[PDB]
């Protein structure tokens, strides 16, 4: 599935091959060839392949005999790794180098890939599918602020004062449990609908943080929720955010059911859940208190 | 005061003051020269300066012969792609002599050629208002906090024209709301600051009414000063800015940085740039929403 | 368990893998052929294992003959020993030499290790792992600290005066016992979540030592407790700073659960339980009236 | 006024006063022929100057030809350069390599220092002067914990409340504001009896951060100050850990004044004191609601 | 048990062995081979041997043939020898010598020893195990002070003025006998801490030395005790010192239960005990009214 | 003044006089010609050097072949190392010149090799001014009376502010103390010149308050002069070094010795010095806590 770039000079094409076979199934080897759409610039496809392909396993070997005799690798291929280097980062996109191909002077010191390499490069591969950085879409910080602003709050505040405020009154919480609801699909308009649409099938009461004068400059964390144990249920609504950024990541001429971006969005989903199980795990204030629900309806 | 990543070939040195100058005294060019950082490897130092220098202007030259083409060094398009990627293609542009014969991923595709320095520092000035996507999330974070909130919260005041608080349906003759962006992000997130500021001016809480047919949605609680309301609220979006920074950024070391200063001070100049052109892009949310960037 | 770098050079690729076998199983033997992450400096990655790794057990032979003729050893192994024994120190790092390999004139008069040689080196790190000094993480310290300001007062303050003050009455303490209680783990915002959490689950009233106004500068101490028996339990609020220093010990780029960093912050939990059995048996105002409870929930 | 180990080699010497003037006269620069005390093995005294010296510039050159020929430096300077690496840190130890060294390969591809270069470097001495690094004592680590643990703590008390509690007198808060006493010289039984001296001399009275009833798993702060505006001020109680580590540190047999001691003793003052300062401008709740008065008495 | 340096040149290492044999049991016979740290200073562990070995045999043979031919000891085992006889004395370092090995022209007229010569010198190791003498950890006159200020002061004035002054009312000693405990273990901070434990399981009243005007200045003794029989109880603070002074006596870079000095410290106290034991036979206003108790708790 | 025991090889001979010049005149440097006592045998009398001699600096040179190499003498290296075991790595030195292969347990250790004479001398003028444990206790006594009495005094005052005698609970306002250290040591120990001392002035007997909480601790009576206390001492502990004197020195020879009155009053230095740095090194007895030492 994992969408994976291999970009390597057009004679390299039965190493590319090769490459494929040896990491295959479970990963959506895509190579540089059919990464080209028609009418359109190299670059263009380069930079959408870019805000595509999940990881990159760039291939650099002997060619392009150049001056400074010195056998480097080839500039097709030493732009292409910079790009997917500072859009993804090393930890996603990777080189690898035969046994005397004359990395660029900045990449000096700087240990790159040399059958069992391949080996290894998928199980760092796993390593960093279970790792989720920033990005230009903010999946991974829209959810750190999910959860630092909203399921963090929310999870010391009912864990502290026992009471959250429906109307008003204030109903006391015995047992405490709140359920992320994501989305198995994003809305073009954001998730407010899917929202209206969620809490209205269920009960979902609509109740808020009781807050104390104690603290007169604090916010008020309003949801939904079914000496009562609270079944609190959210749909975090900083995805539409996301809806939003994709937009500007990839924007399209057409409207259509766009696979890419279908997979994108997906793919985006999948990391603000794994931040957010990750997240949970963290804090004693939400560890078994705060279950993520993905893939909903 | 903005800065730029100059980068050139160890040999290709004159044109870079020459660019240097040309690009002015206002803007800070600061070349690959003094770009690297002591004890840090060379990649290292590269990927740490996309994350602070805001453009690039590489050099393409004639430096390296290969095999009959006269292309550009390695290390100059290595940089340009890693700069394109991290920056983007109106974040990042190029600089090549009339014959560099540049990698044909590049082919057809315009990349500039003294007027053509000054061209480029035109292209500069254009790009510094607009806004594009970043790996933190500062133009991101500002399009969530206006659909989310601020366009949510003026839409419903104009649409009930009252707020409530304490189950008090207080009505809103007049509105109007007010951004209040911190001068310094506050380590722990605004949450601090904005309790000060709460705290210092008489800031009431109150929620956005939200009538019972709309059953799955939820009210926006905020602070506040048929009366004219005061509103003005400090983006809480912010505190994730500090996260991504670090995310962004990491170092082992305790203490005022200028590098993170400027990183930080700019994506707070980014987000109330985003914000106050999306105020302008909607009428419920123009003239009655004002940024007060830097306060305090 | 216990992570040990082995740094040597590529062609001493066999004594590696042989010391590997003398001191297999209980041992997480990590060679430096591994420890080397991809698309980073070897400097970076080489510092980096120094502060993951226990222990270090560098190779230095027959290599690099050079000129003042000497067989030195390796200036990759050398810079490595220098690296590791700075971080770590001498009880820490070791330097296995063969019969004449030329130690630097540094490590002139030191006597270096020359089977049997790792059969005494095990015992020396088996001896070391029962001691704990200070390091970059200081879980050492904190621990000290922890003693000799909170652990030590309050235990010689209830034997001294006989009392403890809960809400300004005096409660009797006739006898005394109390709990440190280690987190199994350490939350990122520190240990004050789980601290409300294990109180609030508990009675954990809360009451301080009394003081008297013989003595005007003299501090109280607030803390957690069930003619009185009394259960004092105190979860260590200085295991935050660990996880503040951690950031800085370990910066890490993506937000994800890392195995490193949980070994790390693990190991010096359990150096903390350590030093702080130690100092109970320490002193008699604390010997058998203090226990300490690891790996908590 | 700043110690500086410069390391070199025995035949590489007037580079080192070339060095030792271009650095200037403001910072001390001790050279490694005088660095070797008397009746020490040379990496004993090293361990001890990377426990005194501050920053280093060794000087790597021409040395000895090797045969991995390659013009490398002495294994002295490249084992010294690596030992203060890992004890003192990236930033925190220099190398001035000529033209043509071939430094190790673990060491390549990483930015080493090439009159002008000499002045840059010191330009890089004078930024890491006012940051701050985790040290083998804590200097930082425990300003971070005093800070995140009890300044944090109190003003975010302070202004919530905005009253403090003693002999359950709910006193008020109308202006606050709180002072870091950092002594001049840390007393040897920690700064207990400087803290109660003190406290003694002014009319510093007790007083506890209030504690509403909703948080039952927290303890207040009982701290010494002076609707009232309240003249704060404590003593940081963590500073007796520093004397703790101070001889886990630099242990030695020798009862009297050690010129050696008080330098590191008051540069971990000093530390403490710089970490501190900048952590109250970290945030808004410790911004002109707290001071440092270094030095006092 | 006691610890008995062996050193001896490396070829002589089938002698050693057999002096091991030859002086097997109720001796922890440590060679020269094994007394030798890890990454120290040889000089380093020979200092730190000659700080814990009780005694030593140092062999001396035929070897290093020198000018001035004649067969000299070995530089090694000369210098060895000179540094435990300067730090223990020659009632505890033995020179074992064979036929005619040529001693120094310092160590003349010496008779040195030359399979019986190890009984005899086991019977002479007895001997001086029955001895206390001046050393560097000065439980031997630390003992002879506590016993001519405290125990012969107090003894003589019981003895001579029949009264002990409790509170300032005087109770009358018909009979007297007064038990001086030596803790089986001593605590970093002395034995303030056990001394108040201990007092205060027991009733041990506190009483002092009655004084008269007669003699203006004389000082009083205060202690604890239980026509009053009077079992008097002691521990003495002057142990305190010996903890201070292990601290300089090895100074120890990690904290953690070190058997080597917890062996130190137990023979000091055994040490203690025994010059007390012997001054108690001695003087008749002590004979048979003070005992010693060892290994207390 | 200083004792310094100069040894060297019965060949190596202006080189002593010459390094006897470069250590100066202001300390005395006995050499080992005239260290041995007629009628003692030579070991005997080099270990009451030991007991004497504060500092060493020997001097290894090329004197006797060998085959394993130029060693020094083996009495050389045995005096050095009796003087290091002895006395201590900081009070002992040893002057090897450029090529004497010194014994391999010396090997990588620092040895020095005129102006190393004076660096030497200057490194004296430390050792100085610091505090060895001593085989006869004069700083370990030291730090007991600190620890056990000055410091517990000094602490107890500070406390409770007040001090008993014959029950009255009499108030301290202004706290401060002496250490009388007598000029020579009495062959009794130091009670007797502690009952002139207290006859002649107003010293009246006074002891620190016990609070009833802590009921297994001994109050310190001492003799004194919300009042000015004008505190004041003899350390008991003297006595003891009496005897360690003689477990140091034993000698059948009833009258005045120099070597005694130069070692008694040098232990009697050493225990003020530490005392005095030791109430600096500490707050409650700081300014608070005089040395007077060789009164009388
Ligand atoms: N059920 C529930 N979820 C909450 C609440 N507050 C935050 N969240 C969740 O946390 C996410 C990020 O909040 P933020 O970082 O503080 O940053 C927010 C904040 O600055 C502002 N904002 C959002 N909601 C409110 C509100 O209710 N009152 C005020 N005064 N500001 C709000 O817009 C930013 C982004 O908002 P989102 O896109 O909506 O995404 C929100 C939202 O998914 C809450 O009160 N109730
Ligand atoms: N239950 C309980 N535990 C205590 C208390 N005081 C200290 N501890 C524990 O001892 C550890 C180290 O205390 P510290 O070295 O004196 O160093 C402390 C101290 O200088 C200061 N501090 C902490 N608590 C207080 C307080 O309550 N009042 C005042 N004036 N200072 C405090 O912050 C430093 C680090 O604090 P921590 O990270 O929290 O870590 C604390 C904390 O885990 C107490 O009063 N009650
Ligand atoms: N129960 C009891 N034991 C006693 C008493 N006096 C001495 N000892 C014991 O005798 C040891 C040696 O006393 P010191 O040689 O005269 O030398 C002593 C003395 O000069 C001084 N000192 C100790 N206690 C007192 C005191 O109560 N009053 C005065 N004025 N000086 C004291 O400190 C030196 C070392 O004291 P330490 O380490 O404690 O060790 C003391 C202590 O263990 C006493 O009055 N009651």
């Amino acid at each position: 599935k994992k969408r994976i770039f291999i970009g390597s000079s057009s004679e390299q094409l039965t190493i590319l091959n090769e490459i494929v076979d040896l990491l295959g199934d479970d990963v959506e080897c895509i190579p540089w060839t059919d990464a080209f759409a028609l009418n359109k610039s190299g670059l263009d496809s380069l930079i959408k392949q870019t805000r595509l392909a999940d990881y990159s396993i760039l291939i650099a070997t002997k060619d392009d005999l150049t001056k400074q005799s010195l056998t480097k690798p080839r500039d097709n291929v030493v732009f292409e790794f910079g790009l997917f280097l500072g859009a993804a980062g090393p930890e996603k996109c990777y080189l690898i180098a035969e046994e005397d191909t004359d990395l660029p002077t900045d990449l000096d010191g700087i240990t790159v890939a040399k059958d069992k390499i391949v080996e290894s490069i998928r199980t760092h591969l796993v390593k960093i599918a279970e790792m989720s950085q920033l990005g230009l879409l903010p999946s991974t910080a829209l959810a750190i602020g999910y959860y630092n602003s909203f399921i963090k709050r929310v999870c010391e505040e009912i864990h502290g004062s026992e009471c959250v405020e429906l109307e008003g009154k204030k109903i006391k919480v015995k047992s405490f449990r709140v359920d992320v609801v994501i989305p198995e699909t994003l809305d073009d308009n954001g998730v407010g609908n899917f929202t209206t649409l969620y809490n209205k099938r269920y009960g979902l009461s609509k109740a808020t943080t009781c807050t104390n004068p104690a603290l007169l400059g604090t916010r008020g964390f309003p949801f939904h929720f079914k000496p009562v144990d609270i079944h609190l249920l959210d749909i975090p609504s900083t995805l539409s955010t996301i809806v939003e950024s994709l937009k500007l990541y990839l924007p399209s001429n057409q409207v259509g059911q766009d696979f890419d971006m279908d997979y994108l969005e997906m793919r985006e989903l999948e990391n603000f859940a794994k931040v957010l199980k990750y997240l949970i795990g963290r804090n004693a204030a939400t560890k078994g208190y705060v279950n993520v629900l993905t893939n909903v309806k």
